[PDB]
């Protein structure tokens, strides 16, 4: 069972405690981890921070304490222009500038793969992802004759399946992909003027809106489109999403002003990282959606859905018995990395639980 878990850039700026360097990752944690994001820049891969080289480095020093780790950078991410994805692979030139940068980029900084994050390809670009991928695995084949063990190639698919129809051929790619991590964790639009899980399990009884935004629809519907078991890996978000509520109403269909408070640390409207979360939780009132069994939280004009050790463990059981490949975290620096906040001295309380469940029998 493969462990893939993020860690974000941009974590080394939060404030105080929130600050993150890959310093703080536990070397025995994950089975992969993956760095996000790198650029591209003259139609070719490049750092993003300024600093990017030195974090790449102490994250491929982690291989020091644990040889077998493997680590991947990812490409793109939402920063980044899907337009800019898109004009780079929908042309034979910018697309091979960019295919043959990428190896020796790597192989300088110390990764073992690429992960591409192109949220998200439209309609037009649907066939270019396919020959994107479809190119850069013949060059990471390529380039193996060398003697250095072969590159891995991955990619981060949305779990929704307007966005799948439109962005993927799951069939043609995973042929030539290592794995696939399932973003199964953007499920509720904060468009929506209620209340609502983002990475419910099930779709639930309470009423049945969307039966297609959970993540079960979600696995069964990419296996179904020809996706093997054997490479497809879950993900599991480390995070919340807040939403200021508009009334006392705290149940289901509860009408919303907008997106929650930012958090102390992350500074965000909308979002919490499971620290900013255990704290939030003390005066809370708590609750379990029964159906789509995952958690929420409410207090002020404040509510709250998110992940703990309980759904986080029901999520690995849920993917080891359809025998999914693995679980993707996001992210590292969402989970109580310290250690400090959640009451158990436990640092990564979120990532060790999935661990902890995938070397069960
Ligand atoms: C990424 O590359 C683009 C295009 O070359 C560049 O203009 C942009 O500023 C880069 N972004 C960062 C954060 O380095």
């Amino acid at each position: 069972y493969k462990l893939i878990c993020y860690y974000t850039s941009w974590s080394q700026y939060r404030e105080g405690d929130g600050s993150c360097f890959p310093d703080a990752i536990d070397p025995f944690l994950c089975t992969h981890v993956i760095y996000s994001f790198a650029n591209i820049s003259n139609n070719e891969i490049d750092t993003w921070e300024w600093n990017d080289v030195t974090l790449y480095d102490t994250l491929n020093t982690l291989k020091n304490r644990n040889p077998n780790l493997k680590t991947l950078l990812s490409v793109g991410g939402w920063n980044y222009g899907s337009q800019r994805f898109s004009k780079i692979a929908s042309k034979t030139q910018s697309r091979r500038t960019f295919i043959k940068s990428v190896p020796p980029f790597l192989r300088t900084h110390g990764f073992d793969g690429l992960d591409l994050a192109w949220l998200w390809p439209g309609w037009r670009d649907k066939r270019h992802l396919t020959t994107l991928v479809k190119e850069m695995k013949a060059e990471f084949v390529r380039e193996a004759q060398a003697g250095t063990e072969q590159l891995l190639l991955s990619a981060a698919v949305t779990a929704g399946k307007i966005a799948i129809d439109r962005g993927y051929d799951i069939a043609q790619i995973s042929r030539h992909l290592d794995f696939i991590s399932l973003l199964t964790y953007d499920f509720h639009g904060a468009w929506r003027q209620t209340v609502g899980h983002h990475s419910p399990l099930f779709r639930g009884n309470e009423d049945a809106s969307s039966r297609f935004s959970n993540a079960d629809y979600a696995v069964s519907y990419m296996l179904r489109l020809g996706a093997p078991a054997n490479k497809l890996v879950m993900g599991i978000p480390t995070f919340g999403r807040s939403y200021t509520l508009a009334s006392s109403k705290t149940d289901v269909g509860a009408p919303i002003s907008g997106p929650g408070i930012p958090g102390r640390f992350t500074k965000w409207k909308g979002i919490l990282a499971y620290y900013e979360i255990c704290d939030f939780l003390h005066g809370a009132t708590t609750h379990r959606f029964r159906d789509q069994q995952v958690p929420y939280a409410t207090k002020g004009n404040q509510w709250v859905a998110y992940d703990d050790q309980e759904s986080v463990k029901n999520k690995a059981r849920y993917l080891k018995n359809r025998q999914l490949a693995g679980a993707m975290v996001w992210a590292l620096d969402l989970d109580d990395f310290r250690g400090t906040f959640c009451g158990q001295n436990l640092t990564f309380p979120l990532t060790s639980a999935i661990k902890d469940v995938l070397a069960r029998v």
